């Protein structure tokens, strides 16, 4: 199955002025915060990727899937990797998740394919 | 196979002032019109999803595939579902269609994966 | 696996004024140059598709995959087709590549699914 998401980077930027940490720490774990390096476009991107993951599993971000249930990490070549909780991985019955991100000109977008 | 489409919401809005119904009823069935609730961003989205479906099957919207051959519906959790005519489903030899939509900041985009 | 890319058409346009040919001929082969017909939006699109292909294979455009290792061609119905070098196709161990492009309102985007 597939999920996709497009986010205004500027809209993320203005939500990063909502008690700063209060926003970020809702959807990014500390290690994911390290990955984005304070960069609004990278933050927009992880946000878009988590949304896209929730759409790909057809639940959205609710009480079946939290932002923090979705772990994003990077390959040695900076490729985005995505994993769910080992439990959630079984509850949704997932073999593999494939992800990608891009940004240009005020927009971030992400897409996820789930098996 | 995969198809994708990005549409200006504003461009859809200005085509929704082209005898209103004359535009909408070309690509949306009544039930799909109920789903979009007059919202230009949802209409842009279904349009983008139908285009994306036609690209995923590699024919585009012509005389092998009409807009109205593509039925969009929603899951109970508001996930976009896509089906073709039971005939067209065989003519194109499709096992399953997987879809997703998103919009932000003046743009709608959609993607479809066909098996 | 999946890759996606979004490119500002305008940014491509302004790089098409960087000794014109010096830019284009780095990522487009002559036949691919014929396909885009001088159109900045089509050039943006092939660029986005090549980026998306490199992300889908998880290497990016470096010294494991050049822009010119990725050949884009068109079906009789104008569907984008993508092939790698017969060697690279084995080195990355690829069964099939599926691609799609779209542009509207200053943006091109592309997505690739690799088997
Ligand atoms: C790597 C490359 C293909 C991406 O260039 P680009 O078109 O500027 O990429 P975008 O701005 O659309 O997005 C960059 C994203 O590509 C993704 N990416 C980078 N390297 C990647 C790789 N080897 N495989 C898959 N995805 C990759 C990253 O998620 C990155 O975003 P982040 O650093 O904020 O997480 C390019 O640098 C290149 O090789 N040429
Ligand atoms: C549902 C959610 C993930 C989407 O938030 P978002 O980033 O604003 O989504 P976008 O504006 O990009 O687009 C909303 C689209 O997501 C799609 N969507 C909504 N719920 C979904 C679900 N459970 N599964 C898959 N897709 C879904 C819909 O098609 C919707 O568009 P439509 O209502 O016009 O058909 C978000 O509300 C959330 O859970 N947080
Ligand atoms: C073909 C059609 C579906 C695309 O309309 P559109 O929404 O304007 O498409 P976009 O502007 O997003 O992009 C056009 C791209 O669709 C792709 N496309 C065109 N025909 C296609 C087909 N039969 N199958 C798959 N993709 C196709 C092409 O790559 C084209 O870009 P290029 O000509 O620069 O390579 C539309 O003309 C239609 O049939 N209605």
């Amino acid at each position: 199955m597939i999920g996709i998401d497009i986010v205004s980077i500027a809209r993320i930027e203005k939500c990063v002025k909502r008690f700063k940490m209060k926003f970020l720490e809702r959807f990014l774990s500390p290690s994911e915060i390290v990955l984005c390096k304070d960069k609004s476009s990278s933050i927009a991107g992880f946000f878009a990727l988590k949304e896209a993951c929730s759409k790909a599993l057809q639940v959205g971000i609710g009480k079946e899937l939290s932002f923090l249930d979705i772990k994003i990490s990077k390959s040695p070549k900076n490729a985005p990797l995505i994993t769910l909780s080992k439990e959630k991985m079984d509850y949704f019955n997932i073999q593999s998740l494939s992800a990608s991100i891009s940004h240009d000109a005020g927009f971030a977008i992400a897409v996820v394919v789930v098996s």
